């Protein structure tokens, strides 16, 4: 088979082991409208090998400025001046450039989102007067004797408040007053992050050149959607049994680490069932591979990373019934419940260490797997000199791309943008944590492209393309979810109601507006026949254990901010996208 | 000045009273990419006169097939076969053609919207078993003794039910069961009317060729927004004083006639203040005139026709307070209220005779003002012969366009599409009334173009253009308003609640689901200190005259269908616009 495939390979070099060099040349600059442009036009000559190297008759077809960009841009000692994006036009082109001008805007776009991120902390820390939510809940005279009900069935205490302080003394920097001033700003921010990037990418476009087979692709997927939902809870059933810093702070760190392992394990299966379902029927041509992964493989990650953070945010503390009745999981066990702090703090750590545990892993995986940095420097000293002439000889130990270019390093930032927007009600410093990360990620992704990897073919790509109907398809799901976090996951809207409708002399007993005395006034008692975090009629009502006015009031404040903070921020989506200067 | 302007006019004929003919000719077919095409290219030669004829040095520059299109398409005896749109390409082009293929689709698009329009009547009429809403309300033993409160202050009775039958026997064909089956279909219909027209117009595109000055433009406008709101009520104050078929049927006909006069009078002022505010600052070039009228002049009509139908639908029966307290109109009078039938029937006639009183006026104004039809036929007999050679001599008594082409005849249909969609919860036959109207309007607008008017310059226009961000900007406001009619204006959502939550043994006294006994169970009593149509706590409550569970429940069903029937029909906007065949 050595000579059987040899006669095929020699036929292709006619129409122009020791590695081959390449170099007529002007005659293929007209059929399509600098060394990167030199490596561009030879790939237009080379266009194909899609099936030759994948068969194995060839091994690696490959290309082969550098010095200055190790100093002002890719050095760890690179002081913050400009991020010269214009060089990445001449160095790496506009596949990689449209991601490295994405970040550098995104980094400066996360600047003002972090000063409004420091804003919920700056007067969150400098004040010392909380209304109730760190005053009553931590003075153990007004939030000490609040004897609650258990949640689980067996191995469960009776429970008591004043075990909730260390979570709910630092919850009023994620609940108290800046949270509706930055999550009203974050829905404004993503609807300004998009539309100012549209003004930016057009400016970037002006600076630069210009039913049966898909059924079982989705109907087999929903068995794997619920595989992600059952990923978090069974290893929720593990760690909370073997345990009971210490109360729930270290455990909320710990339990979301354990699922984050299984998140990265089921990540590998998603790399091996996307190919199992696309190789069967309708493989197609070159541009529907990436448009399959955009609609299946990111969508795999969207159910891996986010359909357990949709489990803490949307369907965790629902269906508490008549004897604290769960649904029984249409089986023989008991279903879970939530805690009277707002369920967010057990989301804001799962928000943290799925985000700031991916940015401390998926960059440091791209640091330690390339042999850790500064062996002796890579080739800077002859980068000015360019006379390293067995340099073609010194290759083929270096690592190539795995026929997907930015896609893996681009999905991991859309997952990050899917956490700095879709889940931001809590934790305003998720910009500042992403700020210093996008200080470093714009250095180490600059570092590995400049030094570590084989030089990519400078494929001119115009606009993000396929992830653009996701960045709209996140931002229209985010302003729902930023609303559904302050509605269904945060306890501010019940804190606005009591401040505006339950401390007025109708249904309340105070003269003017004050937030004094909130936690005993906002839950529902459950007889021995204790309070639990729901709003139902107390036992011994006309219609007991069905809802109050006050469930139905704050659900009609909840459904209102899902309506008003949609229709305002959906209209600032209409007003800013009508009234900005294009140039 | 006769010879002063004569020397200007003779200079322009150099570079080529008795009317002039026109006719080198191939040499201007290349600079831009059949008699209509003959009149096209000479206007490209003629391009300009924008300032010459408007000054007065000329009188009318003008152009000058016909026979066959009076027979199969424009005849009253034109049997329904095809509507040959392809002829309007060769006869009138694609300014007028993109409106006459708009209608012919729209007419067939209103076919299925009228069989689902007959659907709320077909089993609305063939059944004779109403649950309650025409049984209790018209058996005068269960809806006879329902003694209500007055609404106004002086010259007002105590009032009683069983005066509401003739409105509420024929209200269960606009409320009972088909209304959530066609208004769920109408939000589906407009989000299928758009997206199938997008597939149609592309098919039509394949068949055919291819801060200070605007501040006081809007801040003076809001004084005229409330001028429209005060247009309806003062002549509401007139007619209801001089009165009291006869009970309220003839009056709901009458009062909406009187405002419809003032609607057409304030229509004339809007034609004379659009020019008053655009001639002052930044007049501009030729294509921002129509984009001024799209954003001011239609917007004038959108407040003329619709900000009194937004007064019956959104802010008519709100702010009923503690002694039935209105707001007092921050003045010294008393503000109004609504009636316990759902406020829709006093909207569905204002829906009718602003729609079916514009389609019986604005077409019949274009019939009787051109001298009523068939004087003797116009020029059909020589249309085959074409030898009427003083035909240029016989013109200049005929009427021209007033420098706006389709715009007036195109605004009046967008106003119609703004009633067959934005206001459709009630009255399913608003397709069938618009069906036989769009049988006739596609004949008489075909008739006046073919016979009555001077032939328009066949200006090739590609897509509707400026009214396309209105047809999206209606359909995103319609699925709000179709929701806000069943929420804020119709009494079905309170009829689903009692059927599902107030006839169950919690808060109700019946075994299984039945709608028996609804009107005494759904209003709130008001002491002499009678029921009124609101849901407040009865006098002698813990917190009296503030709301019930049941206000807050049905407002949380109201805000839910504003949320769910948005997010479903806003996602069928995402699913049909992802999964239809383009070709
Ligand atoms: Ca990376
Ligand atoms: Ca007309």
């Amino acid at each position: 088979t050595n000579e059987k495939q040899k006669r095929k390979r020699q036929a292709y070099e006619s129409n122009l082991l020791v590695f081959v060099k390449v170099h007529v040349l002007c005659t293929y600059a007209e059929i399509m409208h600098n060394p990167a442009t030199r490596s561009r036009i030879v790939y237009f000559i080379l266009s194909g090998i899609n099936r030759l190297v994948s068969s194995g008759i060839y091994k690696a077809a490959f290309p082969l400025e550098r010095y200055l960009l190790y100093r002002e841009w890719a050095h760890p000692r690179s002081i913050y001046k400009k991020q010269p994006l214009d060089l990445i036009r001449k160095y790496y082109g506009e596949k990689i450039g449209i991601y490295f001008a994405w970040l550098g805007y995104y980094t400066q776009m996360l600047l003002l989102a972090a000063v409004v991120g420091v804003a919920c902390f700056l007067y969150g820390y400098l004040d010392q007067d909380n209304c109730t939510w760190s005053k009553e809940v931590c003075d153990p005279d007004i939030g000490g004797q609040i004897l609650m009900c258990p949640q689980c069935d067996r191995l469960c205490p009776f429970w008591r408040l004043n075990i909730t302080c260390e979570s709910s003394k630092k919850l009023c920097i994620f609940d108290s007053f800046g949270t509706l001033i930055f999550a009203v700003f974050m829905g404004v921010w993503v609807t300004l992050f998009l539309e100012f990037w549209k003004r930016r990418q057009a400016e970037l476009e002006y600076e630069w050149d210009t039913v049966t087979l898909c059924a079982s692709a989705v109907f087999f997927w929903i068995l794997l959607i619920i595989a992600s939902v059952i990923g978090i809870i069974v290893y929720r059933l593990s760690v909370f049994i073997v345990f009971s810093l210490t109360p729930q702070m270290a455990t909320s760190i710990t339990a979301s680490i354990i699922s984050f392992i299984i998140i990265m394990i089921l990540n590998t299966i998603y790399e091996k069932v996307a190919i199992m379902i696309t190789n069967f029927e309708l493989p197609r041509t070159q541009t529907d591979y990436e448009n399959s992964l955009t609609m299946k493989m990111f969508l795999f990650q969207f159910v891996n990373y986010y359909s357990s953070c949709f489990y803490i945010a949307f369907f965790k503390g629902k269906f508490v019934g008549y004897p604290g009745d769960p649904v029984y999981l249409l089986g023989k066990y008991r279903s879970e419940e939530c805690d009277p702090g707002g369920c967010l703090l057990e989301l804001t750590t799962q928000l943290t260490i799925i985000m700031g545990g991916k940015a401390i892993w998926n960059n440091i995986q791209e640091v330690l797997l390339p042999w850790v940095m500064n062996l002796i420097g890579r080739y800077k000293r002859v980068s000015g000199s360019e006379k390293i002439t067995p340099r073609w000889e010194q290759d083929y130990h270096l690592q190539p791309m795995g026929k997907l270019g930015l896609f893996y390093e681009y999905l991991e930032m859309i997952i990050q943008f899917g956490f700095v927007t879709l889940f931001v009600a809590s934790f305003p410093l998720a910009p500042l944590l992403a700020l210093v990360n996008n200080i470093l990620e714009i250095r180490v992704d600059a570092w590995k492209l400049t030094t570590q990897f084989r030089r990519m073919v400078p494929e001119k790509a115009q606009d993000i393309g396929a992830w653009q109907p996701i960045m709209q398809g996140i931002a229209i799901l985010a302003v729902v979810t930023n609303a559904m976090i302050i509605a269904f996951t945060s306890d501010m809207i019940p804190r606005l109601v009591y401040y505006w409708s339950f401390s007025i002399p109708p249904y309340g007993d105070h003269t003017y507006y004050t937030m004094d005395g909130y936690i005993n006034n906002t839950l529902s008692v459950f007889n021995i026949t204790c309070r639990y975090r729901d709003f139902r009629n107390p036992p011994g009502h006309p219609q007991e254990y069905k809802h109050n006015i006050y469930y139905w009031h704050v659900i009609a404040a909840k459904l209102a901010f899902i309506i008003v903070m949609e229709h305002i921020i959906y209209s600032v989506k209409f007003f800013i996208s009508y009234a900005i200067p294009d140039v």
